[PDB]
């Protein structure tokens, strides 16, 4: 089941300068930041609050390693902004596999790994009115 | 504070049909629905969890109830997809001033009425790298 929202992923050119524009204007700090080579970001998470399923909500600023890469694309194309939405689940595999048989576009066969060794997969966003839908379980 | 992710505000062309893929693809279910002819939506709450501030989560799905409209002209331009994104606080009009004081263009002087009987304000999308920010504070 998909029990919280995880996180909101927030493409921007410059990492560090957004991430001081939300610490300056909101007071929100720095849970961690990391480089996944694969999918071409440095990202940052500010975590914002805990969850009722024992999880949490984040804003996840991703700034491309690379222009060759789905937020270097989107980037150019659209500007700084909202790129995708996170939803947290127990069992990213089992959630994945239920949506599949449902006809919507799942883009890994596997989870791929995540923020802080988390397991995750997209939804094709024209499958979902628009929106790019991330499915994601915690490593703990 | 802002002390949570409060909402993702998700603009739509058909607010039953966007409900409807929601329950069907996650088995989100409609909290509450209503019209606010101010700001011309009709709107959609699925709550996804409670938070830590005691408060909740929710996607907020809206359609545009005339083109002459913040959401009908976004989706004129943009298609369908996230619209804004929101952070809850006990105390709106004093979270906005502090950030009024720190040059972040607040749209309204006085918080207006949103969801459920909430005061919600928004800060000015060029002001915080490319994203609508809202901020609200619940009825209770
Ligand atoms: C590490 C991590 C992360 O979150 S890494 C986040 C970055 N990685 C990802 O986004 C991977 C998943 N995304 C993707 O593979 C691709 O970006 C997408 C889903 C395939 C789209 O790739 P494409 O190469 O097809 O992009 P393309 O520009 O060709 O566009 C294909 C169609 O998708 C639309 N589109 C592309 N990106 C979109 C987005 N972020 N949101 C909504 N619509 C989008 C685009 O406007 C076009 O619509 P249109 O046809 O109406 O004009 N984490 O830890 O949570
Ligand atoms: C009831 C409730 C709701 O949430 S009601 C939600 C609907 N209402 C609202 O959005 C009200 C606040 N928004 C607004 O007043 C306006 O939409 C904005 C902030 C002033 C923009 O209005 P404008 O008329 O200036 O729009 P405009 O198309 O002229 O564009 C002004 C600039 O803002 C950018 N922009 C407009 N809407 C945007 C959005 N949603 N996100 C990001 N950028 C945006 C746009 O791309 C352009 O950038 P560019 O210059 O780089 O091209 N609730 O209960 O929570
Ligand atoms: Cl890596
Ligand atoms: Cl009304
Ligand atoms: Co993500
Ligand atoms: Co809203």
């Amino acid at each position: 089941s998909l029990t919280r929202i995880d996180h909101i992923g927030i493409a921007c050119h410059d990492l560090d300068a957004t991430v001081e524009f939300y610490r300056a204007t909101y007071g929100f700090e720095v849970f961690h930041t990391e480089v996944n080579e694969e999918q071409g970001v440095r990202q940052a998470m500010l975590k914002i609050n805990d969850t009722s399923d024992g999880g949490a909500s984040y804003l996840q600023l991703l700034e491309p390693t690379r222009e060759d890469s789905a937020v270097g694309k989107w980037l150019a194309k659209n500007g700084e902004g909202v790129h995708h939405i996170a939803f947290g689940t127990a069992d990213v595999d089992a959630d994945a596999a239920d949506i599949r048989d449902k006809g919507v576009r799942v883009l890994y066969d596997e989870p791929r790994r995540g923020s802080m060794g988390s397991r995750i997969t997209f939804l094709h966003p024209k499958d979902c009115h628009g929106v790019l839908t991330e499915l994601v379980t915690s490593a703990a």
